């Protein structure tokens, strides 16, 4: 220092930190970006626990987005904004643990409600610096503290062989709980209340908040938390002990590391992290959608028992939660190898094509249970209709995997003592670049939430950023009161709770909040009550 | 003496008598012997052919009532006593009953043959709401009904042998339809031109003459409503018939070298009658709903395989049917023994007593099955409400046992070159004295078409009088041309086919026709298509 910003210089924990001022449509933010919040998890250290990062000496730049972790990076289609906006925007390393922090410029002389974001990648993806999760706008318009971090996925995230200390299995998790610790000792330098941070986060993300929920030593970390489009209940955000030493054990198989657990976790270390991702995708047991192979696992530590039993058990009176879906989160699952299906026409599968697209959207499932999707989805006017074909395989991934994943979540938190509020998004962005029959696919209304549409630059229509503030309006209000809906606003519709009684819910589109009743009720019930006896039974 | 009423058939003279309708005279000739009285050793046997008599034989009045069960669960309650017996109980009793124009029709008419149900163990042509004047007086048609054997008498069998064969009460059925082949012309009426209806049970007997060869020269045209000879109650296999009559034998002290067949089937003739009828309700396998003891048995004689079997093999090509349903066709059955129902109050039922109610209406149901029968009748919005869950057991039992076994009759016909015209009959009778909740029952249409509504003396509504018009309307144009709609009336809408396609059907009720689309679509694919794979797998 002698000729800089005072505003963007500050002290952690770890040491000094230097920031940067950012242009916000409204005015300037202060970015403090890759922070790192753990010693880089290399070398010996690969699928361990993360350790708290080493102070540093002198002033850290802090100007820029760090390393993202390890991963795929996804070709399915080349220079196609639609899958190109979600891949790694920086260079891909194992030393990766580092957060973001936007605050208000100049920061506020009174503490602020803390909103930190997690991620989602179905647990083998994804970085906390892409466009879409940029914390600007919030921090601008809003006044609000955004912190994101990146944890590591894939093998390196979640590859467990469970009661071995080597690799214990959660340590993705383990990095986002690291990351929120972070937070409560060092976020009142930048201006937050580290006694007011809600978590909030999308598929993975989502399904990672709904785990802290779930873990008491992360419980003391926040106070709120959104899931939007995830759970931890539900068919593909955990896996037995089991399944994962399976898949651990295959893995190292396929990569030249023949099985004692220190031996095959040793010689895993040796591997290129390219080998493993390279091999990632090889060791799921069946053809499937909507499945990925290192999630976290329910090791009897971090999750003391299945999300679904942790969920029924539960006492969350303290708790209060913002939960929902977007209006078609099945479709982008589908150009993922469902035969049949593509961006570049209009996707209209026959019934066969259905039958075989039900097989691997619902893995798991016997014969008899594959026909109960099949009848329960049918059209029974035009069972031929490719059209409704292509919807009904679209709607089987969407509610089977988040839809009534999340209505069981609202409906057991509700019960037993949550404060829930309920969305369904329906708002398409006029700038997607995925066909029309997709309808508002799997992630988008995120950059919504976060206010992208308010920089004019990006060709929103006016009513866009109008929806957007709205947005960015219940999603604060909701960290800093535990209510979404305004105060001082007086109809204005109401967004109610959602209860067990009346099951309400509101639409988020152009329009003011209509309130509904029943989150797919029916089609719901298949799914949570009838489909596992299809199972416990036959 | 009136020669209008005076008639010279095969078997020799008749006086019938002048009947009065409402706008103008008809003649009438009441209890015509079709067949030797069965009693004695020819109880259970085949009928045979009235012997001729001598003179002129009285045919003025209508004769016994075949032996049967009398309902006492309401005495001297209208809503149950107008389908009890209006004639002395005997086992003579195979008499048949002729209404025509008065004068006698100058050229050859259509002629409707009328089966009354009962469930196969009661029923009587006698009673006031099969009387055929107004049809014969306002339509010009010649109306034949003809009693036939109901429970033991009719349908008690020990198959495989020539005492007791089974299904002689459809054997009755037939030979009155030769009868009228033989006679009819002397009353004006066409034999080239026989359309047969009936309901519920009378609608299954259609649909099994439908189904037998030796039966199909005697017709050209059916009508069933609200019955099918397929589904879970109308038939019993040959193992199950023999088990039946075993047991009734074994009841009533039969049997104390033959054998064991000859030896029980004559020690059962030597009972009397009401000995039997004290029994019948005995042999049912479980607490059921809409099952009747003795029906018609699958034999490979009168019925050469299973009707579901029969039906999905025939070439229906010259054939032309007209089905339907009433719009609430479990109501009536729930009252008699389903816990929590009765007459005299709303029956609010608990969900519990739903569960209950379902296990004794789908007998057959496994704890899974039953299940599943529960969570797709159960509304998700109001799980625990007690009007709908009464609405839904009403629902479970129509649906089980009538509804859906016609939308499959209809489909299977409609996909085999059959002509087949479908009806929603959804009109409440002003004059009903079963309670609102009851809504349209099983057996409440019949009043309407036989045009009860022209008497003005029975206190229906205007607009119930032009209604009842408008279905004779409908039922006689179909029994002259296969087609239900005014042949040289314009303006309608149409009345347009059953297909497998379009599935369209209409209602019937003081509006004029509305076309619908799916006999209840959805939920009897549930019990057409799903249920049968979880009786048959778990
Ligand atoms: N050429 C093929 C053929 C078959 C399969 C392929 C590739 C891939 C694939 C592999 C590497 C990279 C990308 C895809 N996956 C792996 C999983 C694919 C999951 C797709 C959606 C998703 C879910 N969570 N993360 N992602 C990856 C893409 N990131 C997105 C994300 C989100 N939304 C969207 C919406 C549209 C497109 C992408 C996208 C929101 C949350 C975060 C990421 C499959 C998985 C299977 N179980 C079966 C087939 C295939
Ligand atoms: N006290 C108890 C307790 C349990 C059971 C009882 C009686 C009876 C019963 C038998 C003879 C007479 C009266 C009752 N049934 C026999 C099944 C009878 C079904 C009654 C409804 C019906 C339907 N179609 N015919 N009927 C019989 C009487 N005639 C009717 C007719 C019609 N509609 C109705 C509508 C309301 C009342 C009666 C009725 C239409 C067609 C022809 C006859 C049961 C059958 C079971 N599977 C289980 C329990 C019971
Ligand atoms: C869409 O394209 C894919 C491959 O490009 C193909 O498999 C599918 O059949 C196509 N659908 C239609 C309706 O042409
Ligand atoms: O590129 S947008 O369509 O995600
Ligand atoms: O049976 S009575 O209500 O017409």
């Amino acid at each position: 220092e002698g000729r800089e910003d005072p505003q963007l210089l500050v002290r952690v924990r770890g040491g000094q930190l230097r920031g940067i001022r950012l242009k916000a449509p409204g005015g300037p933010v202060s970015a403090f970006l890759g922070i790192p919040f753990a010693e880089p998890p290399v070398g010996s250290r690969r699928f361990m626990p993360p350790e708290p990062k080493r102070p540093w000496s002198g002033v850290l730049d802090a100007t820029t987005f760090q390393n993202v972790c390890y991963q795929y990076v996804d070709t399915l289609y080349p220079g196609f904004e639609g899958t190109e906006m979600w891949n790694p925007n920086r260079e891909l390393s194992e030393d990766c643990l580092y957060l973001n922090v936007w605050t208000p410029y100049p920061r506020p002389a009174s503490p602020t409600p803390v909103l930190i974001w997690i991620y989602g990648g179905g647990f083998y993806s994804g970085a906390a610096s892409l466009d879409v999760y940029d914390g600007r706008f919030l921090a601008q318009v809003e006044g609000a503290v955004l912190v994101s971090m990146n944890y590591r996925v894939g093998t390196f995230g979640f590859l467990a062989l469970p009661g071995s200390r080597e690799a214990p299995g959660n340590v993705g998790l383990l990095d986002q709980r690291l990351a929120l610790q972070w937070v409560q000792e060092n976020i009142a330098a930048f201006g937050g209340d580290p006694m007011s941070v809600t978590l909030f986060g999308e598929s993975a993300g989502a399904a990672s908040v709904g785990m802290h929920i779930l873990s008491l030593p992360s419980r003391s970390l926040f106070h709120r938390a959104v899931l939007q489009s995830g759970t931890p209940n539900g068919p593909w955000a955990t896996v037995s002990a089991g399944e994962a030493r399976r898949r651990a054990t295959l893995l190292a198989r396929l990569v030249g590391c023949p099985p004692n657990d220190t031996e095959l976790i040793a010689c895993l270390r040796t591997r290129p992290a390219q080998d493993l991702v390279d091999h990632e995708w090889h060791v799921l047991p069946q053809e499937s959608i909507f499945r990925f192979s290192f999630v976290p696992v329910v090791d009897g530590d971090f999750l003391s028992d299945t999300p679904e039993a942790l969920i029924n058990t539960g006492d969350f009176q303290d708790l209060q939660v913002l939960v929902g879906v977007v209006k078609d989160e099945g479709s982008a699952f589908l150009v993922y190898g469902v035969p049949g299906f593509s961006k570049d026409n209009e996707s209209l599968i026959s019934r066969a094509q259905f039958l075989a697209g039900v097989r691997i959207g619902v893995p798991q499932a016997s014969d008899l249970a594959a026909e109960a999707v099949v009848l329960h989805y049918t059209d029974w006017l035009h069972p031929e209709d490719p059209t409704h074909l292509r919807d009904a395989m679209s709607a089987v991934v969407g509610d089977h995997n988040v839809v009534c994943p999340v209505a069981q979540l609202a409906g057991r938190l509700a019960a037993q003592g949550a404060r829930v509020y309920a969305y369904i998004f329906e708002h398409r962005a006029s700038t997607l670049t995925w066909p029309l029959w997709m309808g508002v696919p799997h992630g988008y209304e995120i950059e919504f939430i976060f206010g992208l549409p308010l920089d004019p630059s990006l060709n929103y229509t006016t009513e866009e950023r109008i929806f957007a503030q709205r947005l960015m309006k219940y999603w604060t209000n909701f960290a800093r009161t535990g209510d979404p809906n305004d105060p001082r606003d007086s109809k204005s519709p109401q967004w109610p709770p959602y209860t067990t009684a009346a099951q309400q819910y509101v639409s988020l589109n152009l329009k003011p909040l209509e309130v509904r009743r029943g989150l797919r009720a029916q089609t719901c019930a298949f799914w949570n009550r009838f489909l596992p006896k299809l199972l416990s039974a036959t």
